[PDB]
């Protein structure tokens, strides 16, 4: 990691840029949370720019970012570069309405969740199903779409170009340059 | 002409160790062989097994009920899980255990995919659980509610306890029993 | 394997019983083919009783049994014990019409197929899709059902009791005893 | 971890302590150390204990729990992502009225879960059952519920939404943002 | 195995049955099968059950135990090399007065040993303690001893010489050769 | 204050080895850092890479085109697969290779599921293949048909050949070139 | 600037996890340092350990007794095996446990060679067993016969049971508990 | 295994029994079974027990030893290649006067040795005591086989003690070195 | 991985304390050698305190420490804490006579060398091992002020000694209980 007179990523936090790169785990998600809280403390009255290149990962770890995005005072602008798939698309669509962006050749993908005793099986299947539904409802709200749309369109892997994600309502604009 | 083929002449069939498709079908084949040789004489099905696959156990179960001979069952060592299910399925009046054998019964237990596929497989597993409880209640002359409660977790029984439960008919200490 | 004065399975071939047990592989399927051909040679004018307890397996290995069932002169009666899933259900439904049976607590399951360079990917996906369709059409013929029924009902794993498989048209009768 | 001091050390200066991931002897004592550090720096200010954890070792979690209660600062807890098993126990141990969950977090509670001679197995089985009852009694106290409630409700994995966790008594309030307070 | 209808098959004609090595479901049921065969061949003649075993599965050993007691032939037992654990149990289970050991064999007895949720741990610990108690009671019967003796004497591994096992009541005689037999 | 941070002062950014999400984002971060420091001066993007993830390469690609500075590219050692794609994406007129570097281009290459899922993923992969061919044709000033044919299998090019193909602009032997 | 170094300024030393040569010597080094900085101030030795090597534990034990400062001990989480030994070894009157910590004591446990060598090491282990029982009896103000009986198999104790036993002096719920 | 039935069964007809390789429960019991078969076939003719073994389990070797002493036939022993450890013990247990070695074979004797292994100090004390009982027992039995003082065997088995055929003859472990039948 | 107060072991090096912890290897032994030379350089007129908790390790690595202890001008006092076994006990016994110490519950263990091709090569390496065995028994007899035959007898198998037994044998000079 390059240094400059701190590391490259801490240098970019001075631009209020936070990256999510690769799979969403508790550890990688909480690193994003900590940067969000740090930037809000630095200045609660300036936007944050959350750049997302992720294939997805843990639902609960993603929810920790999601709820932090909505809790803190700064607007969280989101930007898809490379790809935002699964929980990465979810967080992308969670950016402040009107501040959700994708680079022109990035892609988006949305899908339903994917992963003892009979009694335990029943328990885990039921929570998975609730997650499924919760994700569909929150995504429909993000996209200003009907729940039944999301239920249909996440049944199997649904890849979208930046244009298709814009029409779907997952992002607001495709940015080619400043 | 091994020892087991020799006892096959006595119409004794063993199930030893885990219930798999392969070990179950070996039992099924012997049951059909014995029915072919003599459809009008009892078969003695000796079970010493920790359990194993439900569907493989069901292949033995339905063959037991399909063939003309009464399939007497005998627990030696243990009959646990699908082994107890098969023991309890012997012809009523002809289900036996040796005095220090033990029986264990419990609900289905499993060792991925989309939530849609998990849902389907959870529901099939619950149907299996209900079916086994219903069949076992029939075997033991008990209410379904008893079986549902009594198989929530591993339930070990002595030979006497399994008799009192309704899983077998008599404890045999020797022939004079 | 018990012997009797040959092994237990060769003894049951005298009853014209052939077993399929466990996964369908080239080797296990071809063993079934060889027994079918042997029994036809022994007497072309008597039924064969094909007992199936299988979770499925290779499509092409199953087709070797399927086409042999239809080629040889004896009617091939089929019987589900334990389970016939995937290619096992396919072969079960392929038995001579009116001679397809299931034991009372067996189960049936049907589903669509499941498994380099971009060019190669295209090639394998296309053959998989053809298999999908071929399986659906042959199953619809076996079941006296519309193709679109099979397409809907094999999209995900579709478990059926013996009664449900009978109503679906996969078997003819449920046998409890002789 | 971005560094100049890293991001977690910087937020520690705001009196935020994180529990992230499995509760081990090492992750738990790191939490204990931070709690003691913040008390020594100012024994009179609240500490904000943010938990995203699937659970882990009971005795390791107990070291955090007793430290939370030993130190003079109120320890406020926040559930973000999830607080499961010992994570949920620690969440419910925050200062009453200061236990929080974010709106889409989840909580899960359950009984304990893990050779020798039969004498040794008996001893360890007994010890595990004492732990089971101790944790159900402590949790009931946190939730202002009965021991019998917790025994029924932890027999298998019991997942709760933030609202369900609030109604149960595990947390005091769901915070969408600061205006929720 | 020399094929003289092999060597063990040949000795089965002398009504000798071996247990060699660990007691598993597979080795235990082979012993059971042979016991049933020899009873079928002649129900009024003794069987000689030669044991050289470190132990193994309790439930598998119980299948042999209950078979020994079920069939009509007396099952005489002989310790050669060792009979440890469930091996010792089966040795002590032979027909009283026909339990033997060679002079430098050894016997060992001990309580059960094992190599989920708390609810399931409780259920399985309780069952292991039931097994421990049952084995101690059955052993006290075989040895004509107080239950309390066996509880004390199986707490840890209890190695005994042939003479110690005879004085314990676990076997009846030590045989150096055929001329050794008494009574 | 390592050697690479020192060359970062010269506005040199390296991509060395496989293109992954992590190595690509490290490149992206440096491009954004350099634009922040000076949006009005060229960046020199030195590529020695066998390729790697398409989507990770796309994150670099779109950042190159998004930021204000011209991103000059230089192939040293090799630029293969997504490495050649990035090399070809440098600001036109400012794409370079050293004389003994080599370039390789090819169609997408992948290392399960239901036929429905295989179909979806095969089709996405074909869209990627078409997209890369279309973008590369734009970079090289060639017809799409040329790229489609020329990437069917691994296509190795010398520095001269890549220049003649349209992938780079000049071969630099030294500065006087 | 790390947190354990910071806490060392409060004269707090931690033993966390298994007692090894390396982790025990790190404790030794901190005890020597704190004595060097101020030989007339108490040291607070916080223990959360499942036990470990007896000889490594003895290096801590003898260091605790060698240095001039009183070494107060605190059980947090658990103090088992050599962890309990060191807990009980703190300056009498200054041995504490948190309310939900646990203590466990047991005889020595080893997880090859000629009979002569096995004889030698078996005898050394029995000397160790007797040394630990005798020293622990002294720490608890109890009989040698008590400890011999009470460590034959794993013996778990609540904080109240440990106090009753004499292994610690007081249970601290908070500072007002002293 | 050539089949002319197989070669070893054919040599069994000549009352030759092999122990080859390590002494395990399974390899020991096969020897016991052959010894009992040959006694059954003729209880008065010598058995020739050929030993090429590096040793193995004590209790397994004790099953053979006690069987050799139990049966009516004299068991002559012949060392070929090597008899080490429990192999050497069994070599020395052959009928006195009929213990032989081929001229370039070797013998090795040593005290008991445990491969590796575990547990509480009480348990380790129990098993170390049993191992020392076994060490003493083997030393006394070998002293008797060799017609030597116990103290000799204790000294001479402290570490691995390799002996040529002539050294083993001098020691009292064997009676004669056979280069051919004329010996 | 080590408290910083740089670090705690560097801080105790200011007190002229050097640790040997765990197995003696070329790397851990050269680190001890480096610290001894450093402390000699800083002040050749003060003792070094060499604290040993070690199960042993390489003979040649141990010899690099031993000859360095004897080469430098400072007295190297040794202290057994926890245990000093094998080469650890050798080095403990090698401290400046009168300045070799053990804490009351430490233990010492001494034994003969122990290791975990062509016959010619086997003969060569076996002869070298026996030279090492003989050299260590002679050097240890010298440190213990004992006859060589005593050491030959007492190292034939693992010989565990309490602190008192080690003092009586001659391996250490005094047992230290507290700082006063
Ligand atoms: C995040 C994913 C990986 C997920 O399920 N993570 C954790 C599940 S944890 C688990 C495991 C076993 C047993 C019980 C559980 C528990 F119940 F606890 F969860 S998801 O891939 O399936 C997913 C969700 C949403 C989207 C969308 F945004 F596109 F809409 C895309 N992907
Ligand atoms: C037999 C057991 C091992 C079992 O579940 N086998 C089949 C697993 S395959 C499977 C895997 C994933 C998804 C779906 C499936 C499937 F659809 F196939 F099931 S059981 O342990 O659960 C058991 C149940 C009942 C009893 C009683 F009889 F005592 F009452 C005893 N044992
Ligand atoms: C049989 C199954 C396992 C299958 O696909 N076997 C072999 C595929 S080979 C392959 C692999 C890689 C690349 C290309 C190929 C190829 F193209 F060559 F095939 S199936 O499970 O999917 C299935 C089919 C039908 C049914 C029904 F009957 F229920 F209807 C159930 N299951
Ligand atoms: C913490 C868990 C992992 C646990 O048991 N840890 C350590 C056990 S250590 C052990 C291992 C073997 C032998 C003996 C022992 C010993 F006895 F020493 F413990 S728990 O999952 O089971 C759990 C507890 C409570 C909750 C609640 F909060 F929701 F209520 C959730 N989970
Ligand atoms: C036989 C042994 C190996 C044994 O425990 N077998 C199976 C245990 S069952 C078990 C384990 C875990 C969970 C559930 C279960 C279950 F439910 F299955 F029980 S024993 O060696 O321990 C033994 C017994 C008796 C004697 C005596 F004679 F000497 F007295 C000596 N040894
Ligand atoms: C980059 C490579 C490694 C690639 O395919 N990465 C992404 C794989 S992930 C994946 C896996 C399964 C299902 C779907 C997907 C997904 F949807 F994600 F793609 S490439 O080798 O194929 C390549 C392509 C083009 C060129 C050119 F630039 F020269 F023209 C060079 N290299
Ligand atoms: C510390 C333990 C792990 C122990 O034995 N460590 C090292 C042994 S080293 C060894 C290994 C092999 C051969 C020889 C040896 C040697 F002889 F060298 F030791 S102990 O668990 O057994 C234990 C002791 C005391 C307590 C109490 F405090 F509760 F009382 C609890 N536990
Ligand atoms: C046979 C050998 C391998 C042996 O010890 N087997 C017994 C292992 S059982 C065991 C395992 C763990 C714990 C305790 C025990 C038990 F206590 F039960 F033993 S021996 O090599 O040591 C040997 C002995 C004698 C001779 C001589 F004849 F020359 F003199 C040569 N070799
Ligand atoms: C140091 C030990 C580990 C040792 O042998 N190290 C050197 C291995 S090098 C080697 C490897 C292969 C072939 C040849 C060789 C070579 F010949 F080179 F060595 S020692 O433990 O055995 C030991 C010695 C003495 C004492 C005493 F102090 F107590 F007296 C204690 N211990």
């Amino acid at each position: 990691v390059p240094t400059v007179i701190f590391d490259i990523y801490s240098r970019l936090l001075k631009e209020r840029i936070v990256f999510l790169v690769g799979p969403v785990t508790d550890e990688s998600a909480n690193l994003v949370v900590a940067q969000l809280l740090f930037l809000e403390s630095e200045n609660p009255d300036k936007d944050i720019f959350f750049y997302i290149n992720s294939p997805g990962g843990s639902v609960t770890a993603g929810m920790s970012i999601y709820d932090t995005m909505n809790f803190i005072k700064p607007d969280v602008s989101t930007l898809c570069l490379g790809q935002a798939a699964s929980m990465g698309a979810f967080l992308l669509s969670a950016g402040e309405k009107g501040k959700r962006f994708a680079l022109p050749n990035s892609r988006i993908m949305i899908h339903q969740p994917l992963i003892g005793q009979a009694s335990d099986i029943e328990i885990h299947a039921r929570e998975l199903l609730k997650i499924k539904e919760k994700l569909n409802r929150l995504m429909a709200k993000h996209c200003d779409r009907d729940l039944a749309d999301l239920e249909r369109d996440t049944d199997r892997d649904n890849f979208m170009s930046a244009e298709e994600a814009k029409e779907y309502g997952l992002i607001d604009q495709i940015l080619e340059n400043r």
